């Protein structure tokens, strides 16, 4: 099994099993997808009822230890994007036998089928995958911004 023992991840729910790139979205929206467009479509937020490259993912973290456990949370399986995580902080605290619903919303950057979950990272015990959806991703791939650099011109 790939759920941890010490927090399970429950009722995980994906919105979309469809869905278009960050670029193709950016491309039907407003005509091209260039770095500078693509910040009008991050502007949008998690909206995808607008953005057809977004994906909510929700559920419940449910403690299954004594004690308060910091945690981390993230999609597996660069190709996708953070928009917005609840609880906001980069890691927050899952109550002794206690439950913390959450909520992720990512974007699409890359085409492809992807196998899904939601991956819960618990400081200093490991990780636990909840259940996983396939998506497919159709569109454009999304460019990203050169990692070449120089001295200021
Ligand atoms: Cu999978």
């Amino acid at each position: 099994q790939l759920q941890s023992r010490f927090v399970k991840i429950e009722d995980e729910t994906f919105s979309a099993t469809r869905l278009i790139t960050k670029a193709e979205f950016a491309k039907r929206t407003f005509g091209n997808s260039d770095l500078e467009t693509l910040k009008q479509v991050d502007a949008m937020g998690c909206d995808p009822a607008r953005r057809q490259d977004v994906l909510i993912v929700t559920g419940r973290l449910v403690s299954q230890v004594k004690q308060d456990l910091n945690a981390w949370i993230s999609l597996f399986t660069n190709r996708w994007e953070f928009i917005s995580r609840d609880p906001p902080g980069n890691v927050f605290t899952i109550p002794g036998g206690g439950e913390v619903p959450y909520k992720l919303c990512l974007s699409a950057l890359e085409p492809g089928t992807y196998h899904a979950h939601t991956q819960l990272n618990i400081a200093s015990v490991g990780p636990g995958l909840g259940p996983g959806m396939s998506i497919v991703v159709e569109g454009e791939p999304t460019e990203k911004p050169s990692a070449w650099s120089h001295p200021q011109f």
